[PDB]
């Protein structure tokens, strides 16, 4: 009932682990906080919204306390542990970089529940992603 995210920050100058991504340094020491959104996405869902308009637009938002944090190692890496569902309904969590002195910060990603390869037929219960600031890019 839980999956696990494994979030890689790397310095950058599918769902599954993206060897691509390995040319690029991993940042130790940077906070992440995942915050659930799952009420919210269903209330956008409710009004009409499209699955992408509806994760786009909770993507901006970080309520309550945050449901985990991780702080990646020295490799740049921290795997934190989520609920698949929150409240009987398939779960949606945003992904916010915690600000570092020297560090890019990356943009607010969602994540929703299940997570097929980007799509596969076999849903994933390891989901890896790599946070980036396309702007800054
Ligand atoms: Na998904
Ligand atoms: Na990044």
């Amino acid at each position: 009932e839980s999956a696990q995210l494994v979030i890689h920050k790397k310095k950058m100058t599918s769902g599954k682990e993206m060897s691509e991504f390995d040319k690029y340094q991993g940042l130790a020491d940077v906070t992440f906080s995942i915050y659930n959104v799952t009420s919210e996405f269903y209330e956008q869902r409710a009004a009409g919204a499209s699955v992408d308009a509806a994760k786009q637009a909770v993507q901006s938002l970080t309520p309550g306390k945050p449901v985990a944090q991780g702080t990646t190692d020295a490799n740049g890496n921290v795997t934190v542990q989520l609920p698949k569902k929150q409240n009987g309904k398939d779960a949606v969590y945003t992904i916010k970089e915690e600000p570092k002195e020297g560090v890019v910060a990356a943009t607010n990603m969602v994540v929703a529940f299940p997570v097929y390869e980007m799509y596969g037929t076999e849903e994933l219960a390891v989901v890896h992603i790599y946070p980036k600031n396309v702007v800054a890019l």
